[PDB]
C-alpha cells in the first residue's frame, strides 16, 4: 500500500498476464499494438481514444509504470472495452475478447485479495 513496491506487482500481477496470453486463439489481437493502417482500419484511433494492448500492459509491469493494481486491472478493461466499443458483434476479436474478459475474471480475484 499505497504505492505499491514495482517488484511486487509484477510478480503478483504477470501470471494474471500470462493468463491472457496463453489463451490461443483468442489472444492473438490483442498481443501487439494496433497498427491502423497497416491492418486497415483506419478509423481505429477515431474511435478508439487510448489504445492498450498486451505488449503495453506487460512492458508497463516490467518498468515499474503502476503505484497500485488498480490501475492495472483498468488497463485489462480499457483493452477489453476498446476491443467491444470498435469492432462489430460477429467478429472474431470481439467474441476473442469476451473469452479474454472470462479468464480474466477467474485470474484476477484471488490477487486482488491478496494484494489489498
Ligand atoms: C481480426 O481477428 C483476428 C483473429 C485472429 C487472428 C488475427 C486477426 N490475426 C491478425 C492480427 C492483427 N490484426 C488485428 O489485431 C485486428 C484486425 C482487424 C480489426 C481489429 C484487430 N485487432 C484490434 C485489437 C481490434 O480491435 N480490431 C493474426 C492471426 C490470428
Amino acid at each position: 500500500k499505497k504505492i505499491f513496491k514495482p517488484e511486487e506487482l509484477r510478480q503478483a500481477l504477470m501470471p494474471t498476464l500470462e493468463a491472457l496470453y496463453r489463451q490461443d486463439p483468442e489472444s492473438l489481437p490483442f498481443r501487439q499494438p494496433v497498427d491502423p493502417q497497416l491492418l486497415g482500419i483506419p478509423d481505429y484511433f477515431d474511435i478508439v481514444k487510448n489504445p492498450m494492448d498486451l505488449s503495453t500492459i506487460k512492458r508497463k509491469l516490467d518498468t515499474g509504470q503502476y503505484q497500485e493494481p488498480w490501475q492495472y486491472v483498468d488497463d485489462v478493461w480499457l483493452m477489453f472495452n476498446n476491443a467491444w466499443l470498435y469492432n462489430r458483434k460477429t467478429s472474431r476479436v470481439y467474441k476473442f475478447c469476451s473469452k479474454l474478459a472470462e479468464v480474466f475474471e477467474q485470474e484476477i480475484d484471488p490477487v486482488m485479495q491478496s494484494l489489498g
